[PDB]
């Protein structure tokens, strides 16, 4: 087997088609299913896998009230084939309350962070063995992507942040070869706060659309040069911004360079990708809550500051239903690299207080060059049927 | 690995021998088992798999009352090795309330339809990745086979219908190479309504026996030319007709060309296959309800209009027990291609109102050139033992 | 991969060492586990598998009272890696209320019998596909080994019986190549009733020790010539007889040729094997009940009529605990062919009437040329802890 | 595939990073999970596996009260991929109330001991088949490592003891090739009592750090020469001793040669390894009970008698939480051999009397040359939530 290079053009898409759904919460009401959050998807050259951070317990289990605490030492990274729900035979890949995974064409890399808030440890596991680790550099919740990292020619890159969630922090970009950290580059450019990057190969480099939790409801962009390890950053140009919370479309702005200072504090993990001058992006339907999920293309959304012309909208989850984090993954086709995304569908607390737990299921869509219709694919569980 | 061509003669059979049974409903009373319907079987060159459409829930689960709704967004295509019941470790292959799957000798193709009734999306997934999609062309429940598609020399074909269930509809035959739709042919010939085709390789082409839900209790035939994409269609000649409902054997008719207008509306998925001038077919034992299941050979059933001489009858499910959909699959042997079939055994509503749910198990038989005896292999669950 | 020939000398053993135990019934009290009986073990060239006939239900399930009926259509052959208990992910290999399985070095053959008592069907499945079938020849419970068949150079042989359980019956020996019956030889020689043969390779042929359910408490022997399909038969010489029921050791007899007419009616599946003039054998400890299990070597037990000198006794299951069927399997080592055996440990009815069900677990031992101690490895479940 | 030689230098580590956690007891409160104790980890050249001794039952099961008995015949060795908790699909590898396992680069060896206390049998299973066995030599609980054995160039070695737990016993070192015992060496040197060795490759030989259950709270060392089968033994030099119970750090002693006679009776399985003159070791935090777990490097801990200067301490489990046995395993990297360890986290009796059962989960760390922070990774179950 050979290293992935992702050296094909990006597929030219017309929108997205349904790919996968796991129905986790519905199943949890009649079977033993892990409590999870922060899911994602990543694929080896043959097939796709679903990942999530467990809470060290199943849902129908008194230990499920444990999700009221943050970053417990019992959180572990779960990994199944995509569409296999997180049942009791699921492998816990490492100890993690924050993670990223990717396959370099030869083997899986897992980046797993656990331990104390002020002194966390990131473990780097490659091809089934621990190869490296790094300790917290800012003593304030070392944390990473919660979606797939990206590898080109045997070098995998991952974005990590340590420091304040509501002010300037310390973001670094790691370059990793067979599990071994070979270089670390500081964030550079005009992005002022970076969390939870959704990254994709854009040969010869890697591009990330992230979450600014401090001053911006526009999403930051991080560009990674894999050849010289140099970094650049900015903000998505689109005047239809991708973060939650955010202003209404009539009063939202982005200048491509600075955080917009519009309902900038807080946010949610999300994604977008460029296609020439245009932008494909997803976001919650609600401007203030993690409710609903929609995708669309913004004409000039990559290149034109404050562009607000959209086309090819699709509802993924209607606004009567809960969403959550979302992220990108890339899949190599015969002649092009396709872009796909997942949406975390969060159930339980804080929105639904009948139960004590918080968990999620997922829905997954992939780019298509064909045609499609409409629908809505929410979590689907009846909260009144659930164990509390 | 090499593309399948199915270029061997059809096995000369004397009837069918028991192959598989999954006991799903019996097991559901003491274990966590998916609620399903519309099952089928398809085999890669090494082994066979059972498929079904899940309802996003297990049976012993309050969400099992969801089956009262049609085509929910939570239906997913399940795929296990044949004989492995649909337990919680079952992979959900795609989102689907209608589906077809087949292996071309190199990889699996899955055709998965979901979304709104008036604007559905069919996704085409090949070798673990989404390759294509098509949207509804008639805005009225885009739908497909609910049994295996067929591939010859790397081209797979599948029959899809969109439009009225009780009147003229729009049926199309798709030709797909490695997940990519390369050609679409409209239905041609004398078949007037086509649903749920049970298709098999008949080298150099593909032959399907289908369900006419509008005017015929005789089953329509669709012939697919894989070399020039041309289509023909007609009706099974046999005067012993295969659909349910239908007239009794003394008053049923077919002229090979037109729907018979005998209890023609409504119907059930079924199968038959030609052997020279003769026909092997299955059908429910009851002429009005999905009760019982029998197979037999009709002498002249393929070539002679209204032929009613049968031989080699076998009871598969006695008439005191419920059946359901049934379909064909083909299995390559050393020197010939064998034909097999599955029968869906539906339990719960509408016939059994003690429970709110509807689900099924399966029984599976394969052609044999040897000898055999008698039996009856029904679902076997006691409705009074079930969770409601 | 190449066909097995088993062309190595038999290992020279000193007794048996513990190999495997599945604890099925203990686990059934806290998990969803199949109801089974008639288990056995067989190994491919790399690893071993446990088989049993399911009852179409788990134990903690109201359908478990179904074991009061014989040969139900819901019985299926289960197959897991040895030591993996029969949980809900277990594959049902075929429909069967009587079975035999073996690997020819290239693929698995399964012989599966199901259907009506007076008109049963045996299916022959090889390399994942149905290859042949045969119908009942005496219209009285067509039945087979309930342990592994044996293959040499691509020809597998299996012993089958049809007819009375308490009088002369019709026993036939089938020779099968890649699932296809190529020859059938009638039983010949002096064995007068044959059931449930435990067969092993004894290159260039196959030897079976069986159960005479009619007139003998000594066990019949069947010798199979794989080169010309000829058959011979007789009785184990040992005056320490292997069947249950049987006379006390002080009044039991065998002349090597005829059934002994000592508590001859009824019996239990069992095994023995020759080593020169000596015999290794197992049997229940109780002379009249399926209680306990012991093994030993009989000096002159193969060649000397009525020999009663034993040595190297081991208790496998003490006489305070239930046993059941037992059978042989063979495992190829570096320089010799080893002999192993399993013991079925039956719990529930008829002996234990607190519950309505009947099921079993297994314990498995293999020949050793080393040393060993003592113990007892019974089922271990507390009947008072079980669901009824 | 080729035999492992472990002929690389030992990785130069700075401490340990989190590798795995299984959350067994938390999961047992909401799912069917095996009752276990004496777990360990061992890896084939591709990936790691977790092992433990089952108690023939799940936890939420009335049979879980069976742990009050020692060495029941129902104990079996369980083996899953690391991080897959012991669910009902877990393979029971052999019958064992004491065990050791290792992979020689080609296949797995399992050493499994079961049977009567005064007359036990050790079975040796290699590449899926029983190859050898040995009986008790001192008639007093034949027993072995409860962690991985070690293989060099196709010869695996394992340390076994038979005899008193509180006085002089009979310890032997076995050398095994493809499952076959080829040589047995008696213990030699100054170690006076040896139990539960934690062994690692130190090319060209094998080194073990063990438990002295009689007179020492300092840990004995056993050195194994794989070239001539010669044996040496002594005690870990470090004045910070590794056994529990032990004296406090201000009053503990070791002279490298003799048991220290400081709270010497009783003990717990543990580990350490040399790096030049220094020592890496783990131990419970409590000096009297199996509470907490810590690791550190002792400067001169390998070469200098009574050395007590430590550095690089890490808390693995804080002292408010229960621990248990711990042991080493080794993992081959690109250029060096890494050392890892697991900690058994015991819940239930005798410390927690609310429940009748005793079970464990595990946490696993691996050596790192990178950096790391702090945390505590205990079992995490709420005893009040558990089935009793
Ligand atoms: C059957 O399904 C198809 C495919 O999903 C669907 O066609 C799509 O319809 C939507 C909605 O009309 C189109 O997306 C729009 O494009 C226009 C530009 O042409 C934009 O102005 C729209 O954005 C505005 O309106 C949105 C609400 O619709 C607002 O949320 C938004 O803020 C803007 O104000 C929107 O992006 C899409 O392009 C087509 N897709 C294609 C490929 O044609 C069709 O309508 C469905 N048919 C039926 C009857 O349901
Ligand atoms: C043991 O099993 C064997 C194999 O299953 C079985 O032999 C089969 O019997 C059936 C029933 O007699 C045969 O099928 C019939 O063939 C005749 C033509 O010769 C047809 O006329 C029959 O159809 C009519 O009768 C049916 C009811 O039997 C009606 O349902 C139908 O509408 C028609 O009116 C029927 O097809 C079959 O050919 C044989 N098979 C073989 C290979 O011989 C045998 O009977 C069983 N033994 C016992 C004791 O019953
Ligand atoms: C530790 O374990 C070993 C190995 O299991 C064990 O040694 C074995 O003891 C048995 C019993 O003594 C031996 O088997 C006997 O062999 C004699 C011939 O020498 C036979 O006469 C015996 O049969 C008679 O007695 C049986 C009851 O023991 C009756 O059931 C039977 O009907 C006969 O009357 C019996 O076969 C066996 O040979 C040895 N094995 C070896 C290899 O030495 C040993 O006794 C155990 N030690 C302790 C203290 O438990
Ligand atoms: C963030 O995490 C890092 C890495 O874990 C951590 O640094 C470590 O701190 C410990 C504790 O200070 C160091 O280990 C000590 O080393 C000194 C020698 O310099 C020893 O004297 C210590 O042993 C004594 O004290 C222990 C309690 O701390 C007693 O249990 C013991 O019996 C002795 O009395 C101890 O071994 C360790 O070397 C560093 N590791 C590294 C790589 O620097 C750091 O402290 C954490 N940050 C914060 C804010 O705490
Ligand atoms: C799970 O945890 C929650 C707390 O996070 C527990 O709920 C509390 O219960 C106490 C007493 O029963 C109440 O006084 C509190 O008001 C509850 N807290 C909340 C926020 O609801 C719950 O009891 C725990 N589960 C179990 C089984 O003990
Ligand atoms: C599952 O759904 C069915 C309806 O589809 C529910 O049954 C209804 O229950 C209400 C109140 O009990 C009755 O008034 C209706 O007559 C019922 N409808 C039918 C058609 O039976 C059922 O309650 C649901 N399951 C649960 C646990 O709520
Ligand atoms: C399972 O089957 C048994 C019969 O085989 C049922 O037990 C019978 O129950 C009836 C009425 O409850 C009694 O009159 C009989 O005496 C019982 N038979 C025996 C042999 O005990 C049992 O009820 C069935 N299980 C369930 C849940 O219905
Ligand atoms: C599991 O075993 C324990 C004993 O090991 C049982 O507990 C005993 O129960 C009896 C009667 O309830 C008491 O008299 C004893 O004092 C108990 N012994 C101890 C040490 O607690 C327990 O009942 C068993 N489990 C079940 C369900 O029977
Ligand atoms: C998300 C979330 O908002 O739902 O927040 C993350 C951080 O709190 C946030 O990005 C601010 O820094 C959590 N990550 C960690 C490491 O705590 C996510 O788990 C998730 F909670
Ligand atoms: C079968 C059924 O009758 O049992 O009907 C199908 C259609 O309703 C019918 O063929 C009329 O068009 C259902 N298919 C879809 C897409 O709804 C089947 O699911 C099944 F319900
Ligand atoms: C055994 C048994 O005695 O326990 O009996 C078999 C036969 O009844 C017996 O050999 C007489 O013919 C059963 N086999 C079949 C096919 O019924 C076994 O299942 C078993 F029941
Ligand atoms: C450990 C333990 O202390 O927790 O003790 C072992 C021995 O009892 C001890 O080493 C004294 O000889 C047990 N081993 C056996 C074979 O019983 C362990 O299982 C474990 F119990
Ligand atoms: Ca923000
Ligand atoms: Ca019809
Ligand atoms: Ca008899
Ligand atoms: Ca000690």
């Amino acid at each position: 087997v050979e290293y992935r290079n992702w050296s094909k053009p990006q597929c030219q898409i017309t929108g997205f088609a349904p790919f996968s759904k796991d129905n986790s919460i519905r199943l949890s009401a009649g079977g033993d299913i892990w409590v999870t959050r922060e899911p994602y998807v990543s694929c080896d050259p043959g097939k796709c896998y679903q990942f999530a951070l467990g809470q060290g317990t199943t849902l129908d289990n008194k230990h499920s009230n444990d999700t009221v605490h943050d970053r417990i030492p019992h959180r572990t990274l779960l990994m199944n084939e995509l569409g296999v729900p997180f049942h009791l035979g699921t492998r816990q890949v490492c100890i993690a309350w924050s993670s990223s995974s990717c396959h370099d064409g030869k083997a899986w890399l897992h980046v797993c962070i656990t331990g104390d808030d002020k002194n966390a440890t990131a473990s780097f596991i490659y091809d089934g063995r621990l190869v490296d680790s790094i300790g917290s550099w800012s003593q304030n919740i070392l944390r990473t992507q919660e979606s797939e990292c990206v590898c080109i020619n045997g070098t995998c890159t991952v974005v990590m942040t340590d420091g304040s969630a509501s002010g300037r922090a310390d973001t670094r970009i790691l370059f990793i070869e067979e599990g071994k950290i070979v270089h670390i580059s500081p964030l550079s450019g005009s992005a002022q706060h970076i969390e939870e990057c959704s990254c994709y190969p854009r040969y010869p480099g890697v591009r990330c659309i992230c979450r600014d939790n401090w001053k911006g409801s526009n999403r930051p962009v991080v560009d990674i040069n894999m050849e010289d390890y140099s970094i650049d950053s900015s903000y998505v140009c689109s005047g239809l911004v991708g973060d939650t919370p955010r202003n209404d479309d009539s009063s939202s702005n982005s200048n491509c360079r600075n955080p917009n200072n519009e309902r900038g504090t807080q946010g949610v993990k999300g994604w977008a990708f460029d296609n020439g001058n245009d932008l494909w992006m997803g976001r919650t339907i609600s401007k203030e809550s993690r409710s609903g999920y929609e995708t669309f293309k913004v004409i000039g959304g990559w290149s034109t500051p404050n562009s607000k012309s959209q086309v090819n909208r699709q509802v993924i989850v209607d606004n009567n239903n809960w969403s959550g984090y979302s992220g990108i993954f890339s899949v190599e086709g015969k002649s092009c690299i396709n872009r796909c995304f997942y949406v975390e569908l969060i159930r339980g607390r804080p929105q639904e207080t009948r139960v004590w737990w918080t968990s999620n299921s997922i829905v997954v869509f992939c780019g298509t060059s064909g045609t499609y219709g409409t629908g809505s694919w929410p979590d689907g569980a009846n909260i009144n049927f659930m164990p509390i």
